[PDB]
């Protein structure tokens, strides 16, 4: 229905507004473009699906987010692939790890405080009737 359209086209404003914020923050600039294959060769080889924050909102734009959850399974998905590529001790990798615990922190913080629970639920419905 029209209806249901305006209801994802208020998902999406919502989610490019969060990620927005998230990309003007100094602390995660690493993680704003993807890993520069020509910088880092072995990269694609540790790490099987690459994402940053100018991908996802690439993905806004194609429809591809029906809902908060699927969103949030993309920003598990940078923290975890910094997390894996940069396990060592040393200050390097023990800097990129505090600030990827820090953008899944943030984004979580932001939906909680700011995210209607059942406008998340009416979008679940809509995506589980299609
Ligand atoms: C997000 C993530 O895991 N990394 C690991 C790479 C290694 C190191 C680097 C050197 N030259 C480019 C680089 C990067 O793009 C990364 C970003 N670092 C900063």
């Amino acid at each position: 229905s029209m209806q249901e359209e305006d209801t994802f086209r208020e998902l999406r404003i919502f989610l490019r507004n969060v990620t927005h914020r998230l990309a003007i923050d100094k602390r995660f600039r690493v993680f704003t473009k993807p890993v520069d294959p020509d910088e880092v060769p072995d990269y694609r080889t540790v790490i099987k699906e690459p994402m940053d924050l100018s991908s996802v909102i690439s993905k806004i734009d194609l429809h591809k987010y029906l809902t908060v959850k699927d969103y949030l399974r993309d920003i598990d998905l940078i923290c975890s692939n910094a997390l894996e590529y940069n396990p060592d001790r040393d200050p390097g990798d023990r800097l990129i790890r505090h600030r990827a615990c820090a953008l899944r922190d943030t984004a979580y913080a932001i939906i909680k405080e700011e995210l209607d629970e059942d406008f998340e639920q009416l979008c679940e419905e809509i995506q589980e009737s299609r």
